[PDB]
């Protein structure tokens, strides 16, 4: 009863739980028979993905390109030195130059409303790559990692502890959807976006689940079963910079916030990690789901490129959300 | 009759019309067999091609690399980065590594020379990606889309205006062949090549077609049934370009342009564009050719790839040329 | 007898000639079957690889590419822009990563002993690309040249001209275990490393070959079979760079070198050649090897991969070593 076909994956504000669940779905059907039974699925086989990225990568250039490739398609990587965008070209031009030249584009820009763009114009599906506002296919790697963990998802409280980046915001436009409370600790003035937070909680409200903002990192690691993170350290060279090394203190996550944590509690961190955000105790800690997160990173995007592109229906048995 | 297979596409000066025409018939077969019956072809398993760029792309770069990878072989993207082309390496020794490596090349150099050289030491074939002189690959795309809207190509009259650059030469090099008119306006100082031009004159002689010289636009542009601009603003930043901006002028086709045209005209532009050459009521005008154009770029590399690395032949029936 | 499959190609020091032999057969099965009798084996179907290169390459590049994606696998190009190691990343995070995410990684890094870490901590086979310490791979396409030129390699003798870089201390991790002789000059100051010098004494002890190092390069081109140099001139643009050119003098092959060397000798280059280490009459000399050489470049790394990621055993009859 879920047709995916022929959308695009922008945010997974636009996708109902049932919707998410099928994507976690095929995404282990294809763990499943690949990584488990051996098999060969030629599923893209013909199809071409456009990967355009405006920044640096490796988890998601890695595990997109091999991920499509593993399925029979051709991934075709680019930068701002291949695309004319920006520099020689609009982007109504370039929507409708890939969209006959693509089955799909994959794009990590800096602007939200670049993708919104895009997708106005092109006539095959956009997926998120990343973006200032979102990261849903990280949030799809994290939900299936815990799947794997827990057995379910539904009742876990996830307690995060950074910035009021894209990871947060996807968390917050899909944890309620699958029954999950949300706890989150940002530093005064990294607050989440308000637009997100306002339909975070709408959406917490329509799910019976809890919302929790507050500055607090140990109040927001109380009773939470997984605690997560993420490097909230800018990338802007600076000795100014110091504002975040000043404004988050405290957020690093130790043994000492597990302290104050449900007892069965593990770790996630999207990487790359630096020592700041947590140290080695809690992340090379056997409670750390950090490494199988990353590799949950290619079985999602590659669970979704299928979803997007083929009529595929998954043969394992649907799994206890 | 006609034997393609393991010859160069260094220029359209080379081949008959018999020859052009076989390319644009198999660009059609092709077209046909995979976007509108669906199938799989893997005509080039087991082949892998060099691309060698020394300069930007998108629509050669992901119309070649999409192409070759949708009948199953292996592009290989290589820029001035990679290849030690110029800085650590000659040219004879790199198209010897190189045959022994690839299957084919496709290459898109500064100078014209450099693939002659290539060529004469290269023992597969070498495929002009663009060069000062020639743009061949482009002319295939856009006779397929003039084919696909007039049913056929005898008797058009082609009009360019712009620079005299590697397009216009292709097109001087092709036109006639088609029993094609050409009548071509350039800015005084900006004629197209000498050597070139006098040739053209002797291949309308031999086909009994026209070819018109003049600095008019207008002129040009009169009795045409299709209009062909493209960017004559060069990359040389300098507010001394301004002569192009100043020698240009009167050059933006717009309707104006258009009122003095066969009414059935069209319009094609080889991308990307920029608001001087045209205005956005003839560029996104219905009788803009532009993104057919484009789309074609990739149907008709993936056309001279078989046509000259296998012995595929045509299913379906010759088009109407 | 031989047990390959999921071990490391960090250094040809330890692999039994047994072993070597085996990679060098298979690289003859896989030349024949594919080159000569034209078949298509898809042996690394549903396989990737990681390239990661700090260093330019197109011989190292090429092959690699076109050798693993000619078998069915998909090739991973990556650099310094790509990944995050060095600047955002550690390198026991990177090993885990990349051992969810591909099936190998062949890295060109500066340091051995990145290499040595990386494999400690990765999961799936390492492959050295080339390093300060050795260049493995270069070494399989000289042997194999050497074999399908001589029809065996047991006897002769190789003579070294140049610097006591890593190609150098690779010949003499594998020349003894082939029963071949090495004889090696290299100016005073520029010899190759202590210890593997020492570990090749002990190799040319227990197979009963011939190990001489003089700074001497007509000593060492005397009675040899195969010259073999390689550019001894660095990149490091400096006029102090001058020590090379004039620590150098003398060493630079010429038909005065084969003067003094045995009447069936070969020379070996592993590229790209400058005018200073060899002449064109050497170089393009019938008895050169060079371009043979460089093809085998392909057919080698290929073996590799297949030995070390397969059950895949040899048609063709084992050659003659």
């Amino acid at each position: 009863k879920v047709q995916l076909k022929g959308r695009d994956l922008l945010t997974l504000k636009n996708f109902t739980g049932e919707e998410i669940k099928y994507m976690l779905w095929l995404s282990a059907d294809l763990k499943f028979r690949i990584k488990q039974k051996g098999e060969y699925l030629p599923l893209l086989q013909g199809k071409s993905l456009g990967m355009i990225f405006e920044k640096r990568s490796t988890r998601t250039r890695l595990s997109t390109e091999t991920g499509f490739a593993l399925l029979g398609g051709h991934p075709c990587f680019l930068t701002t030195q291949d695309i004319h965008l920006g520099v020689n070209e609009s982007l109504t031009d370039t929507a409708r130059v890939l969209s006959s030249m693509a089955d799909a584009v994959l794009a990590r820009v800096y602007k939200q409303s670049d993708l919104d763009t895009l997708a106005k114009e092109a006539s095959i599906p956009i997926i998120n790559g990343l973006s200032d506002l979102y990261h849903p296919i990280q949030i799809l790697a994290d939900y299936l990692t815990l799947q794997e963990h827990y057995s379910s998802l539904k009742g876990l409280t996830l307690s995060w502890i950074g910035d009021g980046n894209n990871i947060l915001h996807s968390i917050m436009m899909s944890a309620a959807k699958f029954g999950m409370h949300l706890q989150a600790a940002t530093p005064k003035g990294y607050e989440p976006d308000a637009s997100v937070t306002k339909l975070a909680e709408q959406y917490a409200k329509e799910n019976g689940t809890k919302l929790l903002l507050t500055n607090d990192p140990l109040e927001a690691a109380h009773g939470g079963n997984v605690l997560i993170t993420d490097t909230w350290i800018s990338m802007g060279r600076e000795e100014e910079k110091k504002k975040r090394l000043q404004a988050f203190q405290g957020y690093q996550v130790t043994m000492k916030t597990a302290k104050v944590a449900a007892s069965d509690w593990t770790f996630l961190h999207c990487l790359p990690r630096k020592p700041e955000e947590v140290d080695d105790e809690v992340f090379y800690s056997p409670r750390s789901l950090v490494f199988p997160e990353a590799e949950n990173r290619k079985w999602t995007i590659m669970a979704v490129m299928v979803s997007l592109l083929t009529d595929y229906s998954p043969q394992l048995q649907k799994p206890k959300f």
